[PDB]
């Protein structure tokens, strides 16, 4: 299987019932430490988006704060600029938020109400799709502004938590795959 | 210069956020331009070959806005990126350290197998303030006895003497604001 997908799997490492006993913690960091793995990682990503949507996309949305790691990088290499999409408390000026469930609380994402005019046309990025929380909430915020968003993607999908169906209608792309 | 006024245009103020008194200097316009994005990079990159050669082994990126750059300078530096992260997002075997941010404590944490005895980093941060965020990240590398060769960010206020506060350790910053 493709070369450039290997350098990225080899360097996913597994942490067992982590943060929990059950769930399979999946570490990207080995991705970012090797130089080739996180530059086959953001090429794989970026020829996914340009062959997927051409000249559509105006802008990547990073996700707070794994999702960080990525969005630039990929936002470079389409020559894009990067929006930031954070936890709540951390953007100054006007804002818009949204609250979602996360593991056994509630949590905030925001945006910068400029961050996007309407109109304008969005690839949401995270390390990993997990239950779709997350995701949803950046596409709530984002639809909000009036901006479409175009697809989500991410380095890593837990298959059977169905995060896809949550997102649906909007597409969704992963580069590795675990139960 | 044309390269380091492209990030300057692109830095925002704004007074009296998160608290009343701090002027808040926001990025955000940097990451959204992407002339800017890569001026901000190959300034930091340039800087760094010109004062350590090849003498640096990996960038760690601070969370969360340092890892906004992190990973970009060190892709053009040829190098990995490793992380420090806020206190309870990482698996495996840790260790961390306590600053003083705002009115109370905050913890940064590596991995312990994240670098080598002997290793040389360059931490990345957007902004220099007290240098807390900065010091407590040269402290989780001394103490996996790494080499810190230097820090840099894209801003420092320099009233908050961030500087001093890591010395001997250097510091480097594209742009300074009392
Ligand atoms: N098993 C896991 N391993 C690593 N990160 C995870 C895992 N599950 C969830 N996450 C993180 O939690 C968020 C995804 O949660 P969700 O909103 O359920 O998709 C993302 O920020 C992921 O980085
Ligand atoms: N005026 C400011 N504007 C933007 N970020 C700030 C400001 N002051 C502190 N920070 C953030 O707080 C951390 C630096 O604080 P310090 O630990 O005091 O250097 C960095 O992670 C900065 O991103
Ligand atoms: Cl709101």
């Amino acid at each position: 299987a493709d070369s450039e997908l290997q350098l990225v799997e080899q360097r996913i490492r597994s942490f067992p019932d982590f943060p929990t006993p059950g769930v399979v913690f999946r570490d990207i960091s080995p991705v970012l430490k090797d130089p080739a793995s996180f530059r086959a990682a953001i090429g794989l990503l970026a020829r996914h988006l340009k062959a997927t949507h051409g000249g559509r996309i105006d802008y990547i949305a990073g996700l707070d704060s794994r999702g960080f790691l990525f969005g630039p990088s990929l936002a470079q290499e389409l020559g894009l600029g990067c929006v930031l999409i954070r936890k709540r408390g951390k953007l100054p000026g006007p804002t818009l938020w949204a609250s979602y469930s996360l593991e056994y609380g509630k949590a905030e994402l925001e945006i910068q109400k400029d961050a996007l005019e309407p109109g304008q046309r969005v690839v949401v990025v995270d390390d990993l799709l997990a239950t779709g929380g997350t995701m949803n909430a950046a596409c709530e915020l984002l639809g909000r502004l009036q901006a479409e968003v175009l697809e989500c993607v991410s380095l890593v999908e837990l298959t059977s938590l169905k995060g896809r169906e949550k997102l649906a209608p909007v597409p969704f792309f992963s580069l590795l795959q675990y139960e």
